[PDB]
């Protein structure tokens, strides 16, 4: 409700949730946001002026994939304190709840990005704890409604995995999920082990996969797996076949 619209680029997205944008901002129907520095201001007239003084085309962050027009940039919360606070200010229009926008220091934030001559362009990103006892592999993760349903979120949870097996890990996404990340991991988690089983223990799945135990076992029990059932894996290779956008662990920059 508070914020209701914001302008994004060429975009106009709806918002599904409050999000704590300082004080009269947090009263305004409509925000006006820089696409690259992620800087909310309250008219078109003033983000007009404003992006005739940003020299902003990317995050500001190493770019660590690149593939055709699709890249990845880190951006350390510690370092880009601003740009990742606007980052998580925006998510939390998206989000039912998120830990307080301005505590970003403890996080990595991946940001994905659409490419053209006009620049890299915010589609979306997943965060991660630095320092994490639990193992998740993710604390947050967020694809814009303009490219939602497209495969991005899917790639995401994909490029978490290969970051947690170049790491040398199992990882698993932090709990409770939201719904919509409950579908979408487990989505995720149902194609990744069909397309391994028509392909090929689960403590070695695990290890292939960067996908922990735990996850693995939840799955196969879902599928009434835990056990091949050999109608479901070649439907589902049927399905496939039937990925555009789709993690590259060569062209990682880690
Ligand atoms: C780890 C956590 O923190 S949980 C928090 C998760 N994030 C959020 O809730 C923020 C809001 N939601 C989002 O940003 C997105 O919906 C995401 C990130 C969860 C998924 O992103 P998308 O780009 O839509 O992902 P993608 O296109 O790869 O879809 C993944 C699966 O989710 C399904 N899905 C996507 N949107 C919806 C929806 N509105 N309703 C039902 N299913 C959906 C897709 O159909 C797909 O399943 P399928 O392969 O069985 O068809
Ligand atoms: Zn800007």
């Amino acid at each position: 409700r508070c914020p209701s619209v914001i302008e994004f680029g060429k975009y106009e997205i709806h918002t599904w949730y409050s999000s704590p944008y300082p004080q009269e901002y947090s009263r305004l129907p409509k925000l006006y946001l820089c696409e690259f520095c992620l800087k909310y201001m309250k008219s078109r007239t003033i983000l007009q002026q404003h992006m005739k003084k940003c020299g902003w085309f990317h995050p500001p962050a190493n770019e660590i994939y690149r593939k055709n027009n699709i890249s990845v940039f880190e951006v350390d919360g510690n370092v880009s304190t601003i740009y990742c606070q606007n980052l998580c200010l925006l998510a939390k229009l998206f989000l039912d709840h998120k830990t307080l926008y301005y505590d970003v220091e403890p996080f990595l934030f991946y940001v994905l990005t659409q490419n053209d001559v006009k620049g890299c362009h915010l589609v979306g990103y997943f965060s991660k704890e630095k320092h994490c006892q639990q193992k998740y592999n993710v604390s947050c993760i967020m694809i814009l409604p303009q490219y939602q349903r497209k495969g991005y979120g899917r790639f995401l949870i994909d490029f978490s995995y290969l970051l947690s097996k170049r790491e040398g890990q199992a990882g698993s996404p932090e709990k409770p999920l939201s719904d919509l990340g409950r579908l979408s991991y487990m989505a995720y988690w149902k194609s990744v082990i069909l397309e391994c089983l028509y392909h090929q223990s689960i403590k070695k799945l695990s290890k292939l996969t960067g996908i922990c135990p735990q996850d693995i076992t939840s799955t196969l029990h879902h599928l009434r797996m835990l056990i091949r059932r050999e109608k479901l894996i070649q439907d589902h290779m049927a399905k496939l076949q039937l990925r555009p956008v789709d993690v590259d662990p060569e062209c990682l920059r880690w």
